[PDB]
């Protein structure tokens, strides 16, 4: 009973986090084996944000210049080497809380829990989507950079993000664990706007089939629809459009409520064109759309 | 900058999860140093929870009886007693992952992180509130009693839940770790109703001033009001009366934003009687109330 924005045990997650130093910028790594992974802006001051040239940059630093600090205690940095838009700190000491890890790059409308951390502590958990236009919408203050985003396969942590930036609109980007900016952003202190932020269509529907399970079914219609008829009202509502590739990733949810997916569409639609009238969908009164059809499918049958 | 509903980093639990059985019943419990701490109903069967003699079922019981295995390593029960609802096994080994923790009965309207557990593994984590009616709106399946709810201040874990019950309505029910229920519910499938279940009005309060820290400022009007007056508003919208307890705890926000309470309330009071006009706050179409004060503060100013 019940449906809630839930976030992966952060556990695995706490036990990689260091704080990187260098000169007076002060972030967070990411400890896993010998390396320690960062954003490479740790190398700048404020005013080399203008405009950076890491390269340049990063001659003019040594191993002894990068201060890792797990917890308490020092680590030794033996080697160290840009990759992308993040720094690779290699050291001389595994790390032993080092969980099975795999680093992978997400798609846009997939979903990831964050641990939000500053000066290399945690400071909470929450659940993200990779928005359609590469932005997060997160909750990220100067010092949060180096922050991970991340999924769980039962004793499998899947880095997929690194947090590097807030825009001037206060959303949210950064890279792969890889080093590459999600969508178009630079890490530079010049201004770059977001593209437009449709929803996530897919994500709604399997939220409507969590609702459907959960009891709240007063959306359900006696209607139908076609895929290029509700993709002519996701158009006009900014959301994205839905394909074979969507209705088959809710076959699950389908089966599992035997409500057809062009029939929740079309329950869909009438929402998109009506408005909730004041009322409530798992006690939230818009279109959830940060819920991917797993996600529906993992917290509704208890996965550890 | 963001604002997102956050809960604490779930380490420290993680590590005090365990897997209880008696008989053919399975579910949670908390190792702290060496006593494990579970819902007293691990001892009934599904047809002894109509009416149970929780202290007559005991009596049936003996240490090798209950089944504690931490991971995928057997504890050895050595003592084992009730407390109100919930069992204490002595066991012979101290959790040597036990943090620095405290046993606290919280109040109505304060928040706090549930790590959702199934057969001893956390599945996951999110942010609750005690409602006024004693309920928490949680997300819990069969299997999922004995999880806990918690706060954490740096390194202290207080434990303020543990999972019991699911009522009819789909809301839950459970306890402190002294076994004592929240509200008036008992451990028996009887059918049990919620009373009214009513908005939080401090924790909007502060909801709306972490808003104006993050640029959504609309909602700020010409208006100021009186706390009975203001009352009248939250009475019949059934919102908690606001007193000057809640204008004292919510001074730190007020003095950061310079929004005087009664100001704020005065700009809450005419989202109560306008709604929102289609318009959104912080990513919400409805008032939230499950930020309290401290929260919004912690997350506006990055506590580790
Ligand atoms: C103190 S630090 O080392 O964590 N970051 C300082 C620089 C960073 C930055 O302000 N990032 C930031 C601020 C607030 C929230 N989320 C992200 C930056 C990166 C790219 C272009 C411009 C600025
Ligand atoms: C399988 S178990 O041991 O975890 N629980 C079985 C009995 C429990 C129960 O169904 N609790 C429950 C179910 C679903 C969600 N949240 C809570 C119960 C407790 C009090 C009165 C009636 C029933």
């Amino acid at each position: 009973s019940g449906f809630r924005k839930m976030a992966f045990p952060s556990g695995k997650v706490e036990g990689c986090m260091v704080q990187v130093t260098c000169g007076t910028t002060t972030l967070n790594g990411l400890w896993l084996d010998d390396v320690v992974y960062c954003p490479r802006h740790v190398i700048c001051t404020s005013e080399d944000m203008l405009n950076p040239n890491y390269e340049d940059l990063l001659i003019r630093k040594s191993n002894h210049n990068f201060l890792v600090q797990a917890g308490n205690v020092q680590l030794r940095v033996i080697g160290h080497s840009m990759q992308n838009c993040v720094l690779k700190l290699k050291v001389d000491t595994a790390n032993p809380k080092t969980p099975k890890y795999k680093f992978v790059r997400i798609q846009p409308g997939q979903t990831f829990s964050v641990l939000a951390c500053y000066n290399g502590s945690p400071s909470g958990v929450y659940q993200c989507a990779m928005r359609p236009n590469f932005t997060i919408k997160g909750s990220f203050l100067n010092g949060s950079c180096g922050s991970v985003g991340f999924n769980i396969d039962y004793d499998c942590v899947s880095f997929c993000y690194m947090h590097h930036m807030e825009l001037p609109t206060g959303v949210h980007a950064g890279t792969d664990l890889e080093g590459n900016f999600y969508g178009p952003f630079v890490d530079r202190q010049t201004a770059q706007a977001a593209g437009t932020d449709t929803t996530i269509t897919v994500n709604v529907l399997a939220w409507l089939y969590a609702a459907v399970i959960n009891g709240d079914r007063w959306f359900l219609n006696r209607f139908t629809t076609t895929l290029n008829d509700f993709n002519l009202v996701a158009m006009k509502y900014n959301y994205e459009p839905l394909t074979q590739d969507h209705v088959d990733i809710l076959g699950p949810l389908s089966a599992q409520t035997g409500i057809a997916v062009l029939d929740m569409c079309a329950s869909l639609k009438e929402l998109l064109q009506n408005g909730m009238n004041g009322r409530t969908i798992l006690g939230s009164a818009l279109l959830e759309d940060e819920f991917t059809p797993f996600d529906v499918v993992r917290q509704c049958s208890g996965v550890t």
